């Protein structure tokens, strides 16, 4: 399968929260993972609050998934030690908590140590950069940083430095990533990423790599911009790894000012459409760009954000249907899959 075609991880995000996508109950999905991939990311169940049951640590469900991975030919990318969304904040992660910095330290120390030897790499900090598209409380930018509870408590970006230092100390063997989205656009957020990463390097922080989520559309951003954004980050260091962490590809572009090039019906791309053929070329060109600009020995992996289209968080988005992944609703490989094959094989 796909993983055989590369010497770096070829991964997939897996569900484990019930319903049709749940990896524990879907033999068809288990079989695809074993055949095609050699790494998993937990789509949800390694987020911060999932490390607790009541006020105590609880690793039962995440341990089950990590063990399944080890039994089925998969390494694990941990997602994520620090992330801002309120739905997954531990209850300690509050401006009302006087003990915040101590509880933060305990979180990273405990979780990273717990998974030592079982989890190859981590998203240590995820989504620390400001994004207007993603500022529902209207807090605004602090010179490009998101003013999450971590930022507010620490009075600035030092929480990022600390998270990386503690993760390194707790599990020296793990590859430590900074992960974010829209950083492939080669715009304002890419520049903020350069600032963020350069500051960490200047501070001697043990960051091993940068993750690009790569939640893209078929025709935006341009491949030239994606390529240059990755190049900018590769240029910051002789050793920093690059990982594509959450790749998926929307046929529909809501935001292009054209409502006549939208597929509005689920049947539009059920069998064949221009969009599935472009999606093949899109997966192909992105994987090719990764290979071209990320040196051998600095390739941390390529992961797609789910197995089959109906599992995707973008199966519906903006009240429109989409088909973002490598396998369709009947779990058959799509042209997208072949695009990855062709890129990885040269
Ligand atoms: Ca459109």
């Amino acid at each position: 399968g796909l993983a055989s075609l590369a010497d770096f991880p070829i991964g997939v995000a897996v569900a484990a929260s019930g319903g049709n996508a749940d990896i524990f109950t879907s033999s068809a999905r288990q079989n695809i993972v074993r055949a095609e991939f050699n790494q998993i990311t937990a789509e949800n169940i390694m987020k911060m609050s999932y490390m607790y049951s009541g006020s105590n640590f609880s690793f039962t469900n995440s341990d089950r998934l990590v063990s399944w991975a080890a039994q089925n030919g998969q390494t694990v990318h941990g997602h994520a030690l620090v992330w801002h969304p309120s739905y997954q904040l531990p209850n300690w992660a509050s401006d009302s908590n006087a003990n915040f910095r101590q509880d933060f330290a305990r979180h990273i120390d405990t979780v990273a140590a717990h998974f030592a030897g079982q989890v190859k790499s981590w998203d240590v900090v995820n989504e620390a950069l400001f994004d207007s598209a993603d500022d529902p409380d209207g807090r605004g930018s602090a010179n490009g940083y998101r003013q999450s509870v971590f930022y507010r408590q620490f009075g600035g970006p030092e929480y990022i430095d600390e998270a990386f230092r503690r993760a390194r100390a707790a599990d020296p063997t793990a590859e430590l990533y900074y992960n974010d989205f829209n950083t492939e656009e080669n715009g304002a957020k890419t520049t903020a990423l350069v600032n963020l990463v350069q500051r960490l390097l200047n501070n001697g922080v043990p960051i091993d790599g940068v993750g690009f989520q790569m939640h893209v559309m078929n025709d935006y951003p341009s491949i030239a911009n994606i390529r240059q954004a990755m190049q900018k980050i590769v240029a910051l260091s002789p050793t920093l790894k690059i990982k594509i962490t959450e790749l998926d590809v929307r046929l529909n572009n809501p935001y292009d000012g054209n409502s006549s090039n939208n597929y509005t019906n689920r049947n539009d791309c059920a069998v064949s459409c221009a969009g599935l053929d472009r999606q093949k070329a899109r997966y192909k060109e992105i994987v090719q760009a990764y290979l071209e600009v990320v040196p051998p020995g600095r390739r941390g992996g390529i992961t797609v954000w789910g197995i089959a289209d109906p599992d995707s968080w973008l199966y519906t988005h903006q009240n429109l249907p989409d088909w973002p992944l490598l396998f369709n609703d009947n779990l058959q490989p799509k042209p997208a899959y072949q695009g990855v094959v062709e890129a990885l094989s040269g």
